[PDB]
């Protein structure tokens, strides 16, 4: 059973790494200590950065994040979200919420609809199965794109598999 701050650390972007370790320390949760939901973050993270027409929000700043917000809902005349979209696309001029878990679709779907109030902001759902969730049928990404998405969740499973550490995090995820 190996160590996940060392599979997160050696597994991701630095980047990736130190924009999740700076995530969790603004809410004072330890990488070293809460090292599942360090990887969960990590993982989501990089996923979003895939999934780039799209402002990117996640990763930056709260005061950073919240100024690109703005600039775009003022430029277009688009509602302003409560929350915090993870992405903004240029093209259909909707924020995107994303999601990727390890539990069941449906259930982390309506989860994240319901928090969000949205009318406009967009949600897609992928998790470790292939399994995957658009609003509205709307998968936004063409059939390859989200495809490599798919692959690449795959290919951090068995990486964690590998060091005893895919069943954990599997199981310990919550709402
Ligand atoms: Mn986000
Ligand atoms: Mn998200």
């Amino acid at each position: 059973l190996g160590s996940m701050e060392d599979f997160v650390r050696q597994c991701f972007n630095p980047m990736i790494v130190e924009l999740a370790e700076k995530a969790m320390k603004e809410y004072g949760e330890d990488p070293k200590i809460e090292t599942n939901k360090f990887a969960a973050i990590c993982t989501h993270l990089e996923v979003c950065f895939m999934y780039s027409r799209f402002e990117i929000i996640e990763g930056r700043d709260r005061t950073m994040a919240w100024t690109v917000v703005n600039s775009i809902c003022n430029t277009t005349g688009v509602e302003k979200p409560k929350f915090l979209p993870d992405l903004y696309d240029y093209k259909e001029n909707r924020f995107i919420e994303i999601g990727v878990t390890r539990r069941e679709v449906h259930t982390y779907y309506l989860e994240k609809a319901n928090k969000i109030k949205s009318e406009k902001t967009h949600i897609h759902i992928f998790s470790f199965t292939g399994e995957e969730m658009a609003t509205k049928a709307d998968y936004t990404l063409d059939e390859e794109s989200r495809a490599r998405i798919k692959t690449r969740l795959f290919t951090i499973r068995q990486e964690m598999a590998s060091r005893g550490l895919w069943d954990s995090f599997r199981q310990s995820e919550r709402g």
